[PDB]
């Protein structure tokens, strides 16, 4: 069944009922203020980094799941309730949550009365905005006092939950009755001390009264949904010191029948210089200047209508990149909006801050945020470009890397391990796929410091060399990378062997020595590397690109004399040089990793689909016998029934579950990028649509999380839960979704001197058109696809036939239509 | 007002209403197995260790406080209530909570039903036993389904909830419908891997369904007092996979009227060596034969009954070594009951787990722990001299120690800072305690590790030598001790300088060099030093003992001559060598701490009370006029009013609160010490009065916290919460409040040669008997008491007057009289 649906015209998932299989959310902003906003207004806000700035308070794991947020208290002649249907669950007449590209709407309405709020950042803000419509839709005259209601974090959301012996006595607020626009409180906690920022909370009119203190407004023994101070009828004017501080206005409204009356109401994050802190010579009391200013800007109704038209503009312009128009209406929601809308949030947010991931122990991702980019080149170049310069700036001198780093401070830390051996070839992975978006090879020359050291700094393709030969310099026995901690699969431990609880195996001390290998790395060098030799070859370094080339050549051959097994690739060797994904185990046999990446590297690739002999054709079939499932291949099969000590973490999850047999769905893009390039294009559809969320939007009850967003992990078939996603938004699965939909499904990707067509999708779209614009002009490309079995598409190029799959790149301004047969 | 009543001939405080200011907990179990219970049975369990170990799941900051725990639902006809009110918050007809001594009952009863838990940790058991009475009260039958429910924690507190991202898919249970003595639940998340212990949730009849799911369990959109379950009236009978498992037993009880029906249920931690892990060849399935050995031994009343009957027992025992009979009440109640079972808590717990501490990052502080046992020695002397050597383990070679260290493993760590100076004398205060109290100078032979290291072992003596030189060999330009990070107060960081946010001055970068030097370690010395060459002297070890008392006699000059403002005693000097706690600054003129530990120390001690001009009168009046409240003496004065960023996080908190003008309890004592050693007893009976549980508990409406034991902090004057209490339990107060009224108001105190009796507490109590057990003997001791300042006991033994105030030991089996006149 299903629990909304799409509103393509409108760019919204619309959610027709609080009684969803989990809480759905949204994220607001994207720039350097983010809200996580669910369909029930719960959710909370941060400035930059979800750990360190967290204006407000959320809760994980409660009973029940996502009761508290962002919430407005109705009262109507003493019956009261919330329009988000929780915290109070009032039956309401209807109910409607929209969730839209950086905004949210939810509509509640019971007795009479209805209210709209509509949730987003604004461009250009840090800020959290609400607009809220209160519509009379009953007979008679309506006296209602409206509660708006959040509750904030201390900014250090750790300490926030974790160190109360301190924390309970720290919670300070100003409260500010008389703001030359309406009312506002302020939540200035440490404000005192280090912190030069402080939260802002106003409303646009004179409020009635306020409230700052938690315990008052909830009163005891009481949840949100029994709160007393909404249930009293006016507020308690509470003046926090220490405890639980809030926010809260109440407003009185009456409204004839029909009658609408609209309130904007204002979260700000704020931030003065040191100098500038204090609006007395004593310290007591915040200089305001900056948030009156802010508050200013949302004084009236039109002016909180223009910013959000000119977050639609915004949005329109971001989309108009690349889009599809075919058959197939769920394959075009997908390319048009969704994916390039979650690729933006993954490029913001990593993976630290979801329903799921609790925005304390992770930043950015050195690796994921390496691959957040190839999905995020072609929104946004600008921005890209910044960003792996920060990445790149937290790599060490010898080629190793921080493997991840704090979001305020842009700095390295070790807190979710070190020395995974995969992380360099990374780097080259979103440096290479920036300049084939772009053809900015300036970006080569910029200088980066290693771990941020001044005085370090070397132009940035001094950075990618220390990140090949780091592979070269690390290699096994077999001549296969040597895996360290672990590659991308950071569940492969084989230098841990621990067998005591209490600490990750993320990390836990490795013992030092051993031959232990990865076939996927050295997958991964094989196309990395040669992305990486012909920038040496186009930077005129001739030397340095052959060499590479030599190196790339040699990794080949070992893939595919000691990394395989017969009828797949092994997937690694362990501290002892034991092989691992051998069809000799009765458990792990296969491991979807390996298969995928060295198919797209080009290994064991034949001539045809036809020739069933090559290795990538045994390789993609076993994957399809024994990895395949409904839902998604699973990670590799069988799942290990028990603890391998001398393999980490993969086997300490209950089989179909995660490392452990679950479908990882990052990994799955790699087998169908690797099926269009042996050409079997249905197939790779097929794959492409089992985990894809237009697709899975009829089993919204199975899949539970979103039906609008990738997610990480689907339980396996192993798994009595098959089907069930967890960990929704934060995935490299979006990254490498658009990636494999956009570039080799329908086929339309940049390289340096042009734009290859190459669609690869099978028979279930026979036609469609795609509008890319690159390097400044529009390519409008209409596909006639037949979709055989290796039969790739023949050009022609402004009604002109014309031989290969690659369009060199016209000056900006023009429009080239290309035509493809195949 | 009041919310409860002791009960002094059952030792009990009786909570008579569920509506408290706020959650009041007992501790129970005293050994390796500890549960938190809330008068509403909210809390939770652990093994050993609460961040490691954490049976069953707690949520701090819940909206409201101590909404989960340990639940019985009561159905009956379609009518849902639990008899701890919360959470379901049915009207009752009656309810009281009793909290004991390591147990605790909970009777709630509504339209003629009646439950009365009892909650206990038996001695010896690993596990929490409940036996529940049910009555029918009323005129006709009754039919009732109970819902037993709890809600299991994944072991490790800290992964379980920040990290969802993996915990969701590792939650696995076994369910055993059909134990040999009734029912019973598995939880065995992690078995599968690392851990080789799992939890037993039982109940000791046929349950007739049972719910390991908590989602089923409470049904979506629910709260823990809407759980679905119990109101269908039939269990759900889920098996979880992933998400969150709990324990739940249905049980049938039909109740003719006045009839009474009793269950056991019981929650075990059960341990299987890694060899015997596993029932069978597959490893599928835990080894249940320890778990099944626990259930048979509370299968039934009687046996509950008798291990009921065993704990009381062995309180009895406990409570022998000390007691007082007089005409004060309070003081009987705090002397003989509530302040000896609060020192068994703080020995076990120390600082990790109540319900401020969260059971995350403070495991057993290296300083908190030495002082608990001052606290402790009299109780249980063996565990405490384990103990001694368990702490001496890890300190460093170099005399420096690790500043805490993990209760589970026993280790070091620098998780909450390192580098305190005032943590090595500490150790010398602790063994001392423990020599006089027992005679054993054999522990001194002990050999012991630095750092936990094997072939570092060195007598604990040696370890005491370190403590003493370390301090020898790091003072600073006059003579008193460098501080380093901070002494006993955690928050003067004169080496800290940041004025950056987002990282805890306990664990930030230290600034080397400065000549930062502190007071109160200067005062520390001076009374450590002395325990240390007297026993160095009785060791025969002359030279050592002589060189000590050297430097002893050198840091009581330097306290005096570099440490003296004029009216009181400097608090230390910063970084560049300035004064801070001087008249000349504004504020922080005047800072408790090295007023009464000087005092105590001896310094400035001179002929009598009449002696005003003597610098120790002088600083204890300046106390009086300047830090003295109503609720007792605030830690220094004027608070400071913005952040003096060369000073740390002292500044930090708001006026009135915590470090920084808050009522630190702990620090009271050594000042009410310091008035019986001048001679004014009292004021130091009045100073003990103002912060003591029983005297406090007719305004428990102001305090918020238990009335039955110490609280860290009081809010201080200068705060609009003055009064009111954080951080109850786990406290350094405690142990010093014991010492104080025991050794020093009633004067009864173990020296190595014998018992002194000196007893100082004025005119309120006139007359008193101590009932002492020391080496083997009991002494009885009546005091006459006059009151009167300067006035000091003269002794009568066994009816013959005699000259001093030392009674020296009697063999084991004897018992003296001693008459008191003063």
């Amino acid at each position: 069944m299903r629990y909304g649906h799409f509103d393509d015209e409108a760019r919204e998932y619309v959610i027709t009922t609080p009684h969803t299989p989990y809480p759905w959310i949204n994220y607001l902003g994207s720039e350097q203020f983010f809200s996580l906003l669910s369909h029930q207004a719960g959710g909370y806000s941060f400035y930059r980094d979800a750990k360190m700035r967290r204006l407000t308070r959320y809760r994980y794991n409660n009973i029940p799941a996502d009761a508290g947020g962002r919430y407005l208290y109705v009262n109507d002649g003493g019956d009261v309730w919330t329009p988000s249907w929780l915290p109070v669950k009032a039956d309401l007449d209807h109910f409607e949550a929209r969730h839209g590209l950086g905004y949210s709407t939810i509509t509640g309405e019971r007795n009479g009365v209805r209210v709209e709020t509509l949730f987003f950042v604004p461009v250009g803000e840090n800020a959290e905005v609400q607009k809220v419509t209160v519509t009379n839709t009953s007979d008679s005259y309506k006296s209602l006092t409206l509660f708006s209601f959040v509750e904030f974090c201390l900014w250090n959301a750790q300490d926030d939950q974790t160190n109360y012996q301190r924390n309970l006595s720290i919670g300070e607020v100003e409260v500010e009755q008389e703001s030359p626009h309406g009312s506002a409180i302020y939540h200035r906690t440490e404000y005192r001390e280090r912190r030069d920022h402080y939260a802002v909370f106003a409303v646009n009119t004179q409020a009635e009264g306020f409230d700052t203190d938690r315990d008052t407004f909830v009163g005891a023994y009481n949840s949100l949904g029994e709160a007393a101070v909404p249930l009293k009828g006016e507020s308690a004017n509470s003046v926090a010191s220490g405890w639980y501080p809030i926010g809260s206005h109440s407003v009185a409204v009456s409204l004839a029948p029909g009658e609408s009356r609209e309130l904007v109401y204002v979260l700000g994050y704020v931030e003065n210089p040191d100098e500038e802190k204090w609006a007395d010579d004593a310290k007591q009391v915040v200089n305001k200047e900056r948030a009156h200013a802010l508050l200013s800007r949302f004084a009236t109704s039109e002016q909180t209508d223009a910013a959000f038209a000119a977050l639609k503009d915004y949005w329109t312009d971001l989309l108009s990149t690349y889009s599809v128009s075919s058959n197939d209406e769920k394959l075009d929601r997908m390319v048009n909006i969704w994916n390039q809308y979650q690729c933006m949030v993954t490029f913001n947010m990593s993976r630290s801050a979801s329903f799921f991931e609790t925005g304390i122990g992770r930043g950015m991702g050195f690796r994921d945020s390496n691959q957040d980019l190839l999905g995020f080149v072609h929104l946004i170049p600008e921005r890209a470009r910044e960003r792996i310069i920060d990445i790149a700036s937290t790599q060490f001198a010898d080629g190793s890397a921080y493997h991840q780093y704090q979001p305020l401070t842009k700095r390295g830390n070790n807190d979710i391990g070190s020395g995974f051996n995969d992380d360099p070839l990374w780097l080259i992975a979103g440096t290479a796929a920036y300049i084939k978006e772009t053809g900015d090879f300036s970006i080569l020359d910029e200088p980066v410091p290693f771990d941020n050291e001044p005085g370090s700094e070397v132009p940035l393709f001094e950075h990618l060399t220390r990140s090949f030969e780091f592979t070269v310099t690390h290699r096994g026995p077999h001549g296969l990378p040597l895996i360290g901690r672990a590659d991308w699969n950071d569940c492969l431990n084989l230098n841990c062997f621990s067998t005591t609880p209490g600490e990750s195996f993320q990390t836990i001390e490795n013992q030092a020595g051993g031959v232990a290998e990865s076939t996927f790395i050295a997958a991964q060098f094989v196309l990395y590397g040669e992305q990486y030799a012909e920038l040496a070859a186009r930077r005129g370094l001739a030397d340095v690109a052959d060499r590479a080339r030599g190196h790339v050549a040699e990794m080949r051959d070992a893939l595919l004399t000691d990394g395989w097994d017969g009828s797949w690739f092994l997937r690694a060797y362990d501290y002892y040089g034991n092989p691992i994904g051998t069809d000799a185990h009765d458990e792990g046999k296969i491991w979807i990793e390996p298969q995928g990446f060295a198919v797209m590297a080009g290994v064991g690739v034949g001539e045809g689909p036809q020739d069933t002999d090559a290795p990538a054709i045994k390789a993609l079939d076993s994957v399809n016998e024994m990895l395949a499932t409904d839902h998604g291949m699973v990670l590799q099969y069988p799942a290990y029934t028990t603890y391998q000590v001398h393999m980490g973490e993969v086997s300490t999850y209950p089989p179909g579950y995660k490392e452990n047999g679950g479908i990882f769905c990052h990994a799955n893009p790699w087998v169908i990028i690797a099926e269009t390039v042996v050409g079997r294009g249905g197939r790779a559809f097929d794959y492409y649509k089992r985990i894809t969320p237009a697709y899975r939007e009829d089993i919204s009850d199975v899949h539970r999380l979103e039906p609008y967003v990738y997610a990480q992990m689907i339980a396996g078939k192993e798994a009595v839960r098959h089907g069930e996603a967890k960990n929704s938004w934060l995935t490299g699965t979006a990254a490498w979704n658009f990636v494999t939909v956009s570039q080799y499904l329908l086929g339309v990707r940049p390289e340096y001197d042009g734009l290859v067509v190459d669609p690869q999708i099978g028979p279930d779209v026979p036609s469609f058109t795609v509008t890319r614009v690159a390097r400044g002009a529009t390519y409008e490309i209409t596909v006639t696809n037949s979709g055989t079995d290796g039969s790739r598409g023949r050009l022609v190029v402004d009604g002109t036939p014309v031989e290969g799959n690659l369009v060199p790149y016209a000056p900006a301004g023009s429009t080239v239509r290309v035509d493809v047969t195949l």
